[PDB]
């Protein structure tokens, strides 16, 4: 069969929605970590707005630190409307799941680690002056063909990028083909029957909120595992680490990436949810689709004995109380190994190998 | 087919959630502005705060509308009545085999796990808000306000439901009702009524404003957007999510008409008893009418192989974009109504993707 998956640049109007909302958490938790912060922005041709609940000592130019963001991704009216141990209990109620298989090194599954790729690519290409004529907002989808239940070949790559007038399509295409999608594919899965679409249709170069509105949360699926899992609704970006939305989901991938790099599964889905003010989570599921070494039961066992899952439990397993947040919003929040992101370090990955047997 | 021992979990929220008051404030403009032009362009866009809605977005239509009037009218139907408002449209003045206008992955899903043939959790999730939504306003419990919470655990036994192990419930509420006598109302009159009775062990759990008071409700104590409930408007995490938000999108947008389409598709499968359940995936490429691909997966459940429903899929529905809109009439004002208590799952006259109405002939096919 064929799967797809899509990804946006950080130039694509929700990722800077998202971005905002993630800059201005940042410069919270960089002077009042304790913050409580859901920090919501919408933003348009001539408007941007910020909304949504914070309680913080810091003090803060939220116009600044908007313009700011506005200013690094590549590219107005300012509205401001914000409302401004371990057994403390949940802040919501509320699902996440958290996903691991074994498709790629990092543990993510291959058609949205590959659209990632696809816009990183575009925008450090743009970012270094090699293409100097592309701009910010660019899409990518790619379309992975599976045999046996594995990856066989790419069947369609499709890229759109923005770009400046002064370039025709037929360079633009020929140039996006070679420089930013063929060095981004494995070699392994390239073959006789690979399409090529950039920017199908045609001139691309109003991008951003200029030429659409854009809003926090809209691209809860390109952050976390474009398709090949089921997701709880909660956005990510705005709201701080106090947060199930962020925090459980966030801590359901350190679960799921541990499980599969212990060797207990070549994949692993974990469900959990909370009851507001209620520490411990309602419940909590593994389901290895039949490839685990022990039942999912067990595992699900494991999991509790191996992690807590309380919300102020997976704040001092991830040490979350730092401003990082930002990074996280453009490119996926799962599948990029820096330091920072503590949630995919495999560290208890031969604990629980051990423990297993 | 293997023994299993699990807890699986969703949640919905009433129409006075406040991400709930904007996805319908988006759908009300939407069918404002198809009641006067049905082939309008729309993908409206709602923010809505303590005395603030931003309205913003990209429209194309030949309708005039009274924005601000639109919106209150739907904030008033919810239950609330300066509330300032901020219209920032984009507006402007303006066959089959058409072409995608955007790319997209979307899933459909059905399940015999109820008779409308959805999974257990989100549908009773939606029916618990529901029930505090018509208790309400017919006045049996005038204490309740608008927004409100479910959420329902349901433990599985052998990959079938066997009993409700959690359900949490936040209501707003009149200052006059203490907790204790909410809690014991909430219980007997929403909760209980709405669960199964074959599913009610001894060790069920009832979490009823579990945090206390809950006064200030709705948007005046916490913002809300547009799209920031795409799981308790599909499938509640039973089934995978391919992105796009529904509210506020005019039926060409794919993300929405092919969701539809998809859980259209589920539904007929299941309904013919082809399988016990059913998950099709569908993608669309920009510009291309026929999609990329079209997969189904009845998880071993199937009464024939999974090729042949995906081949009897295509011989039977129209997945063009275009076709789409033909095979379910999606060029009506209906939208206002999807935008809460789930797009799926409510057989509604006006919602045409549950309509079992090829059942009859996918069955005949098969052989069932």
């Amino acid at each position: 069969y064929l799967f797809t998956s899509e990804s946006v640049s950080e130039g694509h109007p929700d990722k800077v929605a998202d971005q905002i909302s993630d800059a201005i958490l940042d410069a919270i938790l960089a002077q009042d970590k304790y913050s409580r912060v859901a920090a919501e922005t919408l933003c348009n041709t001539g408007l941007v707005v910020l909304a949504g609940e914070i309680t913080t000592t810091a003090n803060i130019d939220y116009i600044q630190i908007a313009r700011d963001t506005i200013k690094r991704i590549g590219y107005c009216a300012v509205l401001v409307a914000y409302d401004k141990n371990l057994d403390q209990g949940a802040g919501d109620q509320g699902l996440m799941f958290g996903y691991a298989c074994d498709e790629t090194p990092e543990l993510m599954p291959l058609p949205i680690h590959l659209s990632h790729r696809l816009v990183e690519r575009q925008a450090n290409l743009r970012r270094d002056g090699r293409l100097p004529w592309l701009r910010p907002d660019a899409k990518s989808q790619v379309t992975v063909r599976y045999v046996d239940g594995k990856p066989h070949s790419i069947d369609t790559v499709v890229l759109s990028t923005q770009h400046a007038p002064e370039i025709d399509l037929p360079a633009l295409r020929e140039a996006v083909i070679e420089e930013v999608i063929k060095p981004t594919l494995p070699a392994d899965l390239i073959k006789g029957d690979i399409k090529f679409l950039v920017n199908p249709t045609g001139r691309f170069v109003i991008g951003g909120p200029q030429g659409d509105c854009g809003l926090t949360g809209r691209k809860i699926i390109v952050d976390t595992y474009g398709g090949a899992a089921p997701h709880g609704g909660g956005a990510f970006s705005g709201k701080d680490p106090s947060k199930v939305d962020r925090s459980a989901a966030y801590a359901g991938r350190y679960v799921a990436k541990n499980i599969v790099a212990a060797g207990l599964a070549s994949r692993a889905l974990i469900q959990v949810s909370y009851a507001i003010g209620v520490a411990e989570p309602t419940s909590v599921m593994v389901n290895t689709f039949g490839t685990g070494r022990v039942s999912d039961e067990t595992i699900t066992k494991l999991v509790r004995e191996h992690f807590d899952l309380r919300p102020k439990g997976i704040i001092q397993m991830l040490d979350l109380l730092r401003p990082i947040y930002e990074k996280t919003a453009a490119y996926g929040h799962f599948g990029r190994e820096e330091p920072e992101f503590s949630w995919e370090a495999a560290d208890k990955a031969l604990a629980l190998a051990e423990a297993a047997g």
